[PDB]
Formats: structure tokens, sequence, C-alpha cells
């Protein structure tokens, strides 16, 4: 599924996803546009084989479990397959535990790279929440 951009905001909203740990709505907004493109079914390979998915694009190598990442870990414990789905709930609690680790949203490379910095909250503008 693709969302629309007001869509994605009020079902994050929707999921508590607004100000977690600080990090206002738009922030979210802005990292799954440029992470995924608002695509839930997008996937990337990593150069040590692991593999990114979903909205959020979350790692294989920690947080779930794709069946060809030998050694690494499942800390959301979930298949990454769950991350795909239309329904974000996996994706939005998966990402609870993710920027509650230590590093915040900065384990987030689009985020920290496009997002930080910049007026986030031009990515919620118009939308009914």
């Amino acid at each position: 599924k693709v969302f629309g951009r007001c869509e994605l905001a009020a079902a994050m909203k929707r999921h508590g996803l607004d100000n977690y740990r600080g990090y206002s709505l738009g922030n979210w907004v802005c990292a799954a546009k440029f992470e995924s493109n608002f695509n839930t079914q997008a996937t990337n390979r990593n150069t040590d084989g692991s593999t990114d998915y979903g909205i959020l694009q979350i790692n294989s190598r920690w947080w779930c479990n794709d069946g060809r990442t030998p050694g690494s870990r499942n800390l959301c414990n979930i298949p990454c397959s769950a991350l795909l789905s239309s329904d974000i709930t996996a994706s939005v609690n998966c990402a609870k535990k993710i920027v509650s680790d230590g590093n915040g949203m900065n384990a987030w490379v689009a985020w920290r790279n496009r997002c930080k910095g910049t007026d986030v909250q031009a990515w919620i503008r118009g939308c009914r929440l």
C-alpha cells in the first residue's frame, strides 16, 4: 500500500507516534517519505547482507527475522514480512522500540540527512489531523 501524506500522518497519530520520545509527527512523516516514499512494500538490501523493510525501512540485522540474515537478532519478535503489511501496527510498534534504543531518530539515516534540523511541520500542513 502506498499511503497519501495526510493518510499516513493520521495513521501515525492514531498509533501514538506523535511526540513519541519528543519527536513531533512531522519527523515521522518526513522519515517515511525519504525511507520508503510512503510505500509499505518497500525493501532495500544493505551491503552487509541484511535488508530494510516497510514504510520505516526496519533492518533485519537487529529488529526482524527474514530467514536469510545469518547471525542477526530479532528484537521486535516478528517476521520481516509483517513489516510490509498495509496495516502499519507492526512497523509503528517496532519503530517505538528502535527510537527508545539510545540514538533516537538518528537510527534512520534518511531522517538524519534530510529531516533533522529542517521545518518538519511542513510535512503535516493542510492535513485534517
